[PDB]
Order: structure tokens, then sequence, then C-alpha cells
């Protein structure tokens, strides 16, 4: 029901090895950990949820950037890219939020379909 | 050995039945016709060319934006998407050209794997 | 010292009246409030902080995109856009925080400036 | 009423020395060069053409990426980035065009302003 691409916007390929950590806003207002990995040899990390699992609220993937970077030899801007986002049931129903990154900049969108 | 990818920033989903033509530089600096198609319903054009074919050249992906926002009843910027690049043999071999549209605007990149 | 500038990738314009919230890390790891304000009819907010005020630290740029976006009465993807990054580590920098938004994606970009 | 901003995704930077060609649609389908620069220090391109000048048509701007990336000695993926608009057609108006590269990526929106 959910998964990750990320992509490197320097060298033409697949990020790899980049750490993912999935969060699930809690009824106090606190992220709580949901689900991580390392993306693959594609860039992409699947597997981190089931359709049980994974019911509607708000959740924050949050992309260790920097230490992809840091990796490449490469100094970069941010920390980490977050995304945040509403899961609605009434809405299709596999979502994969994809992220394209450069050193001072990412991109980020969602693929949400049925 | 040449995929194209579009997405749909607006709606969150894969750019369906966009129009894509791929030229190659001739040798008086015309662009010939190379191979077209429709994207699919994953947003996606395979089948474009083979290993054979795709020689070492000055290539344009051409998408058709224009029409696509259009068809969905949206006004948008530009007439299409224009991506234009070198096929290198010294690099990998396997060349993705992805899209992401908006009404003014679009971003592209290149995931070039082995 | 530090600007942010907001675009409308559907519009093709600045995206005004954008709310924006600063966060600086604390000692104790918490995320401080630090300053506030609302993008104008270019787009643009400055004023956020003096060179005094701006001192190192990990900072968080909260854009309320997803406020942008229903009062524009359209539903988006994402909550906000969050830009989290060290700032003045080396000394003083001037940094521009851009981003370019749509219903279900944007991209943001970092302009550093050595004055 | 054209202008041209230009970033470095790479180094949080304008692109500075990046040349851009203005090409207009003629008659017979060709496309007639119309204008031509380069970016400033601050990755900026002003005085291109003129609101006379600047009259209705297909408008292609091309930037010269692949000169940037190669100046800087590094091999980039694109030749240029071409960015192909209707202008004026509803009467005239100022456009921006703006592009943010990197070696294999790039992006590219327009503001439109009514004066
Ligand atoms: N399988 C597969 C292969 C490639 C892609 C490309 C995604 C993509 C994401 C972002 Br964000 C931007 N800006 C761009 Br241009 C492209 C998706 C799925
Ligand atoms: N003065 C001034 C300063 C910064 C900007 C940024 C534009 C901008 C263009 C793109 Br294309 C993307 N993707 C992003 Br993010 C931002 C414009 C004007």
């Amino acid at each position: 029901p959910l998964m990750v691409k990320v992509l490197d916007a320097v060298r033409g390929s697949p990020a790899i090895n980049v750490a993912v950590h999935v969060f699930r806003k809690a009824a106090d207002d606190t992220w709580e950990p949901f689900a991580s990995g390392k993306t693959s040899e594609s860039g992409e990390l699947h597997g981190l949820t089931t359709e049980e699992e994974f019911v509607e609220g708000i959740y924050k993937v949050e992309i260790d950037t920097k230490s992809y970077w840091k990796a490449l030899g490469i100094s970069p801007f941010h920390e980490h890219a977050e995304v945040v986002f509403t899961a609605n049931d009434s809405g299709p129903r596999r979502y994969t939020i994809a992220a394209l990154l450069s050193p001072y900049s990412y991109s980020t969108t969602a693929v949400v379909t049925n």
C-alpha cells in the first residue's frame, strides 16, 4: 500500500542504500515509528506496511538525504527530506512517494493509484 | 534501451494517453522521426526502440503536454516538453526519461542504468 | 539573512498569503518557535529574522501548503512542506528557501550566499 | 517583459554565465532568432526584448545547460533545456522563465503577470 522511490539528479541513477523512516502521528501529536528500511539497488523500498496496518492518518516519510550525499563525498544542504501527508480511504489505495535528490534541492511527488 | 515515464503533479497520478515523439538528429542538423507512442495507463511508454537501432547520437523526446492538459479541461503554459540528450555507449545501457507535469511547470530527469 | 519564496505551478504565479513557520532545534532537542510570517503578493517573505538573532543551529522552515491549497478551495496531498537545514555553521550566510507548489508535488531549493 | 532566472541545485547558487537563446516561430514554421544573452551574477537575464518587439507568437527559450556544466568541468546529460510557449495572445504579459539545474535533471516554471 506504501512504496518509496528515490532518484539521484547528479548521477542520473536510483539513490541506493538511502535510509527511510516512516512515522504515524499519534493522538498526542507526537510522531511514532511506523516502518523503515534502506532503498534497494533500484532506489525503491517496498514492504513497509500491509493493508491491515496502513490505516487512515497522518504519516511522515523521512529520507536521510544528508548521509546519502556524505557517503558520495558530497556536501549537502538539507538534514533530511520530509514528506508529510494524510492517507485517506476515499482516495485510491496504493501510494508511491517519490523523491528526486540534488545536493541543495529536492523534488517530491505522490502517485496514488487503484 | 529507451523508456519514457510521465507523471501528473496536479492529480497525483500517471499521465495517461500522452503523445510522445522521439527524434534523432541528422547529419544536416534536422530532427528526423525516430519512434513515437502514447503513454499507458501506468504513464509509461516502452517499446520505442531496440538495442540495434538505438545508436549513439543526439535524441529529442517531445512530450505533448498541451494536449494532455487540454483534455483535462486545464489551460497550460507550454506547447510541449522537450528533452534533448546524447546517448553515449560508455555510459550505462538503459535510459529512462521521466517527466513530472504541472500546468505551468515541469521537471525531467534521466535514470541511466546497467 | 533568511528569505522564503514560494511559486504556484498550477497558476504560474507567486503563491500569495502562504503561512510559514520557522523553528530552531534547542539544546534539549525540541523544536523551538523562531519566527513566522506570510508570503506577500510577490510570493516572498522577508523580515523573519536579524543577523544577530540568526545564530548557528538546525532550522526548520515549515511552509503551510495544505492551508494554501484549501484556501483556494483545492484538496492537496501534503500537510506542509518542511525544509530542515544547518545554518551559519561557517559563519553568517544569507539563505533563500524557495519552493514550487503543485497539489500533489513540490520542489524546494536553497540559495546560499556569503555577504 | 521577458526575464530568465537560472539556479544551480548542486551548489545552491545562481547559475551564472548561462547562455540563453530565444527564438520565435515564423510564418513559414521555422524558428527565427529573437534575442539572446547570458545570466548575470544573480542568475538573471533581463533586457532580452521590449514590449514593442515582444509581439504575440510561439517562443522558444533555449538554456544552454550543457555549456554551463562543461564550463564547470562537469559532463551533464542534457544538451540544453528548451522552454516553448505561446506569449501575448491575450494581450501583453510579463513572463519569467525560471529553471533549476542538476547534471541529470532540470525543472522549469513560468511566472506570468499582467502589468
Ligand atoms: N519506476 C519509476 C521510474 C522513474 C520514476 C520517476 C519519478 C520522478 C519523481 C520526481 Br519527484 C520527479 N521530479 C521526476 Br522528473 C520523476 C518513477 C517510477
Ligand atoms: N528571485 C527569485 C529567487 C528564487 C526563485 C526560484 C524559482 C524556482 C524555480 C524552480 Br524551476 C524551482 N523548481 C524552484 Br524550487 C524555485 C525565483 C526568483
